[PDB]
């Protein structure tokens, strides 16, 4: 079974509007969301359709691409610090399940440094 995805939305939440949040909207994870390969990480996991019962057993804080950009279009975030933490989360939970080496490994070894590249200087 595949569990809930990750609130992208909360009304009790105080949200915020920067000029950083948007620029992580709009130049960031748009730039990283076109990569030959952001494919796997543009939803959550799917353990069902890939039949990795044990995902969500090892897993226990997903993040997606998907996700953080709803929460994006959503002024889900106070700062621009936690929206970035979404993208640690994202990148650290593929690192733990999978090991070095993996394809699916340097997927995302490859979209990090360029997210670093973009978050390095911020607006
Ligand atoms: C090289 C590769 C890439 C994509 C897939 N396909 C079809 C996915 O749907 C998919 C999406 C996201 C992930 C994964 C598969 N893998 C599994 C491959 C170990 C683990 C759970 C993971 O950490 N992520 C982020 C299969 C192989």
């Amino acid at each position: 079974m595949n569990p809930p995805p990750p609130e992208t939305s909360n009304p009790n939440k105080p949200k915020r509007q920067t000029n950083q949040l948007q620029y992580l909207l709009r130049v960031v994870l748009k730039t990283l969301w076109k990569h030959q390969f952001a494919w796997p990480f543009q939803q959550p996991v799917d353990a069902v359709k890939l039949n990795l019962p044990d995902y969500y057993k090892i897993i226990k804080t997903p993040m997606d691409m998907g996700t953080i950009k709803k929460r994006l279009e959503n002024n889900y975030y106070w700062n621009a610090q936690e929206c970035i933490q979404d993208f640690n989360t994202m990148f650290t939970n593929c690192y733990i399940y999978n090991k070095p080496g993996d394809d699916i490994v340097l997927m995302a070894e490859a979209l990090e440094k360029l997210f670093l590249q973009k978050i390095n200087e911020l607006p």
